[PDB]
């Protein structure tokens, strides 16, 4: 599920944190039980399972390599700079991902449109229903640690801000020959 | 710690909670804790926190039903997290880091060090005159609840100051205070 050989300064423990965090968020949106600011997100039809992409992880790694964020702009990308602390790497990674979702919970999703909002831009990239690939990276840059995820597909702003379509769990039709896996997420 | 109660927590996460708080507080006291721009502090009357099993009880009780219901006896910080398949210490660490990162998103006004609801958890953690904290967490299926209870905190509107600007180791808020080896006040 990973197999990323490169000089990426990361091993699979944090990659699994990244990957399963995304797919847990997406499963609970699809099931209609992820908590909004008030109430719940979802259910969503067309919410696809994410797979790791080593190419996208390289894009994530390259954007923070110099210790100043510089995205390649080939793919949607979420980024945050956190204070480096004397705790394990899973803690920074976890803190970033939790923070990305708390932005959403602090501001609140309109669950009629499920539109992107700049105040939870990272959550929108993480929840974008029709994406199927993610790659993330982090780098300690002295007093700060940069954490960033890159996605194959994302919202297209401003015209197409919808993060996911309201619909029944396991309705998987956005790609031909899609099935719903045991995670309650679509795959193709 | 010595918290005997049915608190569903052991001392390893208690230490992460406590040490994290006192690191932040001493970095503010020394004037080296990063703000959004620049640094926070130095602060006078920044007291070291001690654990309180009573406050931990108040924390544990507010979340044991998996819906947040504070007792409202003491200032309290709370977050509902997405559950992660990581050791509990790392979920606690991630939460505490996240609480500080809110502050650096909005930024503290270092002329006033005023409370800001947008970083309420950092504010509760940084409140200089508090000396006791109790924290708890509970895995609730897909989500995890994490919360800290403080004996003292800001009082709005009358006392919005998280800490007062001033020299490290000035410890006069309470009589018979001293500055310990952590450069934090205690009595
Ligand atoms: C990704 O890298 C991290 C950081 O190196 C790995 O986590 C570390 O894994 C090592 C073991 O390979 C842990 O060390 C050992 O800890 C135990 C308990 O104290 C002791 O028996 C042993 O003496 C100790 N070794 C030494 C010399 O210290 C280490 O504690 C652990 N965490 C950190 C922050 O260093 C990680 O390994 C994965 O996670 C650990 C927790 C184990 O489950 C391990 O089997 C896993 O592979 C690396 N991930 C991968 C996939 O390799
Ligand atoms: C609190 O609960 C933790 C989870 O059960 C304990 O960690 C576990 O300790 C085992 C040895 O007793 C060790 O083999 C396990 O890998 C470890 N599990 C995890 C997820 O870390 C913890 O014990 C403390 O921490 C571990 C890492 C060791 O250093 C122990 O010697 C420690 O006591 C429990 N804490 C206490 C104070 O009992």
């Amino acid at each position: 599920e990973f197999g990323c050989d490169g000089t990426l300064e990361q091993n699979d423990t944090t990659r699994e944190v990244f990957l399963r965090f995304h797919n847990d968020v997406r499963k609970f949106i699809a099931l209609g039980i992820y908590p909004n600011k008030v109430g719940v997100l979802g259910p969503a039809k067309n919410m696809y399972q994410l797979k790791w992409s080593c190419d996208l992880e390289e894009e994530a790694h390259e954007s923070i390599y110099s210790c100043s964020y510089n995205p390649l702009l080939l793919h949607p990308q979420s980024y945050s700079k956190l204070l480096s602390v004397d705790l394990p790497d899973t803690d920074v990674v976890g803190a970033t991902l939790e923070m990305w979702t708390e932005f959403m919970r602090i501001y609140g999703v309109n669950t009629k449109t499920n539109s992107y909002n700049p105040s939870f831009s990272q959550f929108a990239n993480m929840a974008y229903s029709k994406n199927t690939k993610v790659g993330c990276s982090y780098k300690k840059c002295g007093g700060d640690t940069l954490v960033t995820c890159v996605y194959e597909l994302g919202v297209k702003l401003p015209s197409h801000p919808q993060m996911w379509e309201n619909g029944p769990t396991c309705v998987c039709v956005a790609y031909t020959d899609s099935i719903c896996n045991d995670n309650n997420l679509c795959e193709y």
